[PDB]
């Protein structure tokens, strides 16, 4: 592999630092951020399987049927490149996956950082997750319906911002670039996910960045987390509007994913 999920490691530092990505992105959401992190950390880059970066030859939908199949590239990612300890950046759906990978090998991963993350779309009994299975019915259908009009509705919301922004016209062309039955089977697996009962399990420290203002993400969600995750954890609310936060305000989030990096 390497070459199949486009595994870059740019850096000098000392301490390793892993960037994982969510729906919709690739690698290169990390852009502005990279070269602050070059100096003190030696950073790690990959693609999640599926993205419009990615051959469609080396996706099975049997096996990111379930977010299993990512946490299991991204652990044989770090045994292909030997690394012993690294801290884990995790964006979105990545954020869960690295705590999935957290439970095989937790002494791969001294800190696992989560941005924007959540471990359950769909509300529940005594959970606010933000949607109803009927939320996402018309989600699915209209993915289904018009691919292309539902990118062009889907990125704003997702990044925040406006419409005319250029996060949300990059966003909205790399979620464009994925195969449509590959991201309608991707978004089922992502948004009907449910990781709450290993919450408690984890026991690498996790440090819960989150957005004041995310609609696929309440911040009582951040609070859950908190509270679920059996390793010592932090929250800390940025100032920011949106689900990508390091494409759309990097400024804000430089300085955030920085302090938790080395705290």
């Amino acid at each position: 592999l390497l070459d199949a999920h486009n595994v870059r490691v740019v850096g000098m530092g000392s301490e390793l630092v892993v960037l994982g990505h969510g729906f919709g992105t690739d690698q290169s959401v990390w852009k502005h951020v990279i070269p602050h992190l070059v100096d003190d950390y030696r950073v790690i880059l990959f693609d999640n399987m599926g993205a419009g970066t990615t051959d469609p030859e080396f996706f099975s939908f049997s096996r990111y049927s379930t977010l299993h199949g990512y946490a299991d590239d991204l652990l044989s990612i770090l045994e292909e490149l030997e690394v012993e300890s690294c801290i884990y950046v995790g964006h979105s759906v990545a954020g869960m996956v690295g705590c999935l990978a957290s439970l095989e090998r937790p002494e791969i991963f001294t800190k696992i950082i989560t941005l924007s993350a959540s471990p359950r779309y769909l509300n529940d009994r005594d959970y606010f997750g933000g949607f109803e299975q009927d939320d996402l019915n018309q989600l699915f259908e209209a993915m289904q319906s018009n691919f292309k009009a539902w990118v062009s509705g889907f990125a704003p919301l997702a990044v925040g911002s406006d419409i005319d922004s250029m996060a949300v016209q990059e966003f909205g062309r790399t979620l464009f670039n994925i195969r449509p039955d590959i991201a309608f089977s991707v978004a089922k697996t992502i948004f009907q996910s449910d990781l709450r009962i290993m919450l408690p399990k984890v026991t690498v420290p996790c440090h819960i960045l989150q957005s004041s203002k995310d609609l696929a993400v309440p911040l009582v969600v951040a609070d859950y987390l908190h509270h679920a995750l059996g390793g010592p954890t932090i929250v800390e609310v940025l100032p920011t509007e949106g689900h990508l936060p390091q494409l759309s305000s990097p400024d804000i989030i430089i300085p955030v994913l920085k302090r938790h990096l080395a705290g």
